[PDB]
Formats: structure tokens, C-alpha cells, sequence
């Protein structure tokens, strides 16, 4: 009864360059075939003050996505080449391929997310 | 003030065939020059016997991701063309281009999300 269109074995925790513990992802570029896009993220209620890696890098460009269930529920920092940036929920930001970057959890409740979106298949 | 990188007028409530309001997108086709994939949805905790849409079908794969703050915390039912499919959070499914589909949120908690992410830049 495993069926080939649903993955229930979730997150799949990579290690991946900068992070402390490996990251969760929930799309990775070997599912279903092969995808265009990677996908990894998190709830953000444990992480305020905590950051999950240091400033990093990777060879596509790859856009944050940050919601909360309440408007204005969540706050990020975002590094990106050593300039501050913030974004209050709901926000997307970009990251180019190459930019130096990292985020930090300024304030959180219960079901905010980041999760960030890969654009391509390699990390 | 205005940053090129950071988009704040978020959702996008976009038109979409079998839908009885207009979906929520947090990335859209024309972002950042162009993107190669679009993504809606949002928080589930309001929507427990609600469906947003009818089936309904795309042009393009769409990958369902359904995450929340307590492993096991939502669960959604989805049609594919006529075969109930359950997901427990955390879990992804792919629904292939063509494929008549919708969901239904049968339990979620606050911080509940289904996310649809399109693969491609066609509606
Ligand atoms: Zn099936
Ligand atoms: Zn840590
Ligand atoms: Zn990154
Ligand atoms: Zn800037
Ligand atoms: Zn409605
Ligand atoms: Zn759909």
C-alpha cells in the first residue's frame, strides 16, 4: 500500500553547507521522477533568536517564503551579502544564486513558516 | 523604498477555474522577471469541511504539501480523477497534469498549510 504519488517520509533532513543539523526538506529534486525544484522550511515557533545556519551559499537562486495564520505573525532577518533585510509575514524575498546570505526568526507564533524554494536541482 | 527583492503584497488572489473565490498565490509566473513555478495556498485551520474548489485540472504537474506544527496535526482528502487519496501532515503528493482533481481539509489545527506548488509558469 505504499503509493508511488504520495511521500509520507517527511522531512528528508540533508546536510547542506552552513547548517548545524541537517535541513528539512520536503521536496527534493530526486522525487517523483525528478522535479525542477527543491523545497525545504520549517516552523518558526521554537526558532526566534535561533538561527539555523550561517551565511551560505548555493548555485541557483532561491526565493523565502515566510506565513503565519495571523497578518504580521512572524518577522525574518534576512542577510543577503552582508545587508540586513526584513520581512513580516506574508513575504516572499530572493536570494540570486551565488549571494552570501542567511535568516534569523525575529518573532514567531504557533504555525509561522519559512521554507525555501530552490530553483533548480542542485544544491 | 520599495525593494526589488522582497514582495509584500501577499496573496495574489488569482481567478482559477473551479474555485468559488480567487486563490491565494505567494509566487506567481511573472515575479523577479519570471519564475518557473507557481505556488498557492494557505492556513487550513478555518477550512475543516470546506472545500476551496470543485475538481479541476492544470496544465502542469502540481505537488500538494501539507505541513503542520504537530506531526499528524491536518489531514486532507484528495480526488484524483475519481480515487480518494488521504494525506496525514507532513506529506506531498503529485497530482500529474490533466489529472481532475481538489482536496478537502478533513482535520487541521492553527498552523495547518496546504501548499500547491505548480510546475510550470501556465494556469
Ligand atoms: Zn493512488
Ligand atoms: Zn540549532
Ligand atoms: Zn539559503
Ligand atoms: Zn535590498
Ligand atoms: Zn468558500
Ligand atoms: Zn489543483
Amino acid at each position: 500500500p505504499a503509493d508511488p504519488e504520495i511521500v509520507e517520509g517527511l522531512p528528508i533532513p540533508l546536510a547542506v553547507a552552513g547548517h548545524h543539523q541537517p535541513a528539512p526538506f520536503y521536496l527534493t529534486a530526486d522525487m517523483f521522477g525528478g522535479l525542477p525544484v527543491q523545497l525545504a522550511g520549517g516552523e518558526l515557533s521554537t526558532l526566534v533568536g535561533k538561527p539555523v545556519a550561517a551565511p551560505h551559499t548555493h548555485p541557483v537562486d532561491e526565493l523565502y517564503l515566510l506565513v503565519s495564520p495571523n497578518k504580521g505573525g512572524a518577522r525574518i532577518e534576512v542577510q543577503l551579502d552582508g545587508r540586513r533585510h526584513e520581512l513580516l509575514s506574508p513575504a516572499v524575498m530572493r536570494i540570486p544564486a551565488g549571494s552570501e546570505h542567511c535568516f534569523l526568526t525575529l518573532e514567531a507564533e504557533v504555525g509561522s513558516y519559512c521554507f525555501g524554494i530552490l530553483l533548480g536541482d542542485r544544491l
